[PDB]
């Protein structure tokens, strides 16, 4: 039968910076209080992110202690990579930990691992780390997906329908985990597109079990996984691009992202859901991932979608800020949630097919059609 | 049916270094023959290296160029990304139009994409340059393997494997580039253990194309993935690390690396090969990751492997080094070109059943059964 998610969980980093007070301490912290234009410009790109709040492992002390990441392009990589490498598997493991619970089953019956992040690169890497820490079979089939940015969330789903699919008893363990360590950085007006990124950008880590042929008398499905695709928006090349360097991970926008993503969604849709029969985008649920807001609005007013369509994909963006691969991955837990408190009659809004898509570099959109289950 | 290989070819950059020069040329231009005890140890890791020659992008020229890639810990990420990250999906590409021309169909009936790489990350990727160089379908289905080193080879097929028996009708495109750019450097006697690395890494790129139920009418399939397993060895944490720093890639090793290998490897031989039925590893053709010729020593006397069993093996590291994951599939490449060329009776030294292992970081043992095909 087809892939299933069989259980859901999330975690963030303890410390929480408050959006609307986040223009005062991050130009405090970076030393910056001179530039009082540059200071302007941020609060509005604040202000315009509808985050009321971001998880960061990154505290002020932490930044007291590494000044060089408090610069613009300090030479910085070796302490954030100190940082980074260990956070990202160990708020991953307290992401898995819950998500097995959920799934119920022992962590023995893993047999598949695949582990996402885009916040720092180690030789062995996070998969491993997670593997040990978790005390996984040490036969875990592991696949890690580094540096995919924030389409990976709907990657690893299309990669983890065809690892369980392909394998009768196959239980995957997914764990995306993200974090602002690799490119928090001091403000300059030679950048303003990284100021983008010290708004929105923001910790946190998801993780699933997917199998097919569900144990029903273990197992309780929560989505099914019906198709995966993936394609490059045409003309789009270089809008977005992250470059590894010495001073971590620095973000360049050159052109209108959702104006790309808006214009080109609706083939995306058709190419999904016309063998299915489906062409109203208002009669499906909707993941979408939230990290560019203006990319949100753009889809919603190019679809005509109402504006509750994409309730759930803001609420995650409003409270936890832009967490990379983990915002879809929260969006679905946030849904089933509210959907099982409201007492809608499915895990998708009450409704039975569902899209989620991940947006990212290339330009990327990932698409993947989903069901819901009844509740 | 099972996934099969329909095509392989292999690329490498035109400057080579012979291996009984490298000692002298390499402490010149790193501006290190004062340190002579070291030079002297490096010669005897060239000596027992077993490699006759390696291909290498980087030339006298950049080096000179480059001044901080000659020091040992010089700060020098940023101008490594600027060759590398050119360099992998070029000598990826001359690979990939190769082994498409083998294939015998045209590019557009590509609908996956796997590259792998651990020369240097980007976002978007090199699964994405790829992807533009060729002129592949803005629709591939991409899967990016990015630092996970020598047992990657492996991990490509594994991943090939399900991506393809899970689509009917799917074509997958592997490509695998790795080089130099990131782990050169000057030597230090507080760091003798990348001096092994300097013996030993080359550059190479490797591409295949992967599917299922072939067209006999247009395809030739040359070997059949039966199965694909991964595992970690016992008490091998931190035996072999690479950190990606602003130094670069850098190395780190334990010593006792080939018995961690030898010793382990036949419960991954038993674990494959018992539900074939098959325990005599002499058996059964061998495509083994060559990149530490201790570990090709000592798996052959801890198995009593005849002295032939590893010939192709040997033979791709005496001519390319250790080009990391693409070392195993020019192995590949070279078994079945020298099986037709001289006779034989299979794409698998006449024989019928084979295994190819991957090994690195973790310590990860990759384990592939195959079987060949008739000539």
């Amino acid at each position: 039968g087809l892939a299933t998610i069989l259980a859901i969980s999330t975690a963030t980093p303890p410390n929480c910076v408050i959006q609307a007070d986040y223009p005062d301490y991050y130009f405090k912290i970076t030393n910056s209080e001179h530039m009082t234009e540059l200071k302007e410009k941020f609060r509005r790109l604040c202000e315009k992110s509808m985050i009321r709040k971001r998880h960061m492992c990154l505290t002020e002390e932490i930044l007291k202690a590494n000044p060089n990441m408090c610069l613009h392009m300090g030479t910085s990589l070796n302490a954030r990579q100190d940082i980074s490498l260990v956070e990202v598997p160990k708020l991953g493991k307290e992401a898995a930990t819950k998500a097995i619970k959920e799934w119920g089953q022992p962590k023995s019956k893993i047999t598949h691992l695949i582990f996402c992040t885009s916040a720092g690169v180690d030789m062995p890497g996070a998969d491993y780390q997670l593997t040990r820490l978790l005390g996984l079979s040490p036969e875990v089939k592991r696949m890690m997906i580094y540096q995919q940015g924030c389409y990976a969330g709907a990657t690893v789903l299309r990669l983890a329908k065809d690892l369980t699919e392909n394998n009768k008893g196959s239980r995957v363990l997914i764990v995306c985990s993200e974090n602002t360590v690799p490119t928090f950085r001091g403000p300059s007006d030679t950048h303003i597109d990284s100021l983008v990124g010290q708004a929105l950008f923001a910790d946190g880590a998801a993780a699933l079990i997917v199998g097919a042929d569900p144990d029903a008398s273990i197992e309780r499905p929560l989505y099914h996984i019906v198709s995966a695709s993936q394609t490059l928006l045409p003309d789009s090349d270089g809008a977005i691009e992250g470059h590894i360097r010495e001073a971590g991970l620095t973000v360049h926008l050159k052109k209108d992202v959702p104006a790309f993503f808006s214009a080109n969604i609706e083939k995306s849709l058709v190419d999904a859901f016309t063998p299915i029969g489906i062409s109203d985008w208002n009669s499906i649920f909707w993941i979408a991932h939230p990290g560019g807001p203006a990319i949100l609005d753009q889809v919603e007013e190019k679809l005509g979608l109402r504006k509750d369509k994409l309730k759930a994909s803001r609420h995650v963006m409003s409270e936890f800020g832009n967490m990379s691969s983990a915002c879809v991955l929260f969006i679905l837990d946030e849904m089933r949630k509210t959907c099982l408190e409201e007492g809608k009659a499915t895990t998708g809004e009450g409704l039975d097919w569902g899209v989620l898509f991940g947006f990212g570099p290339g330009l990327t959109v990932e698409t993947v059609v989903l069901r819901s289950v009844p509740i």
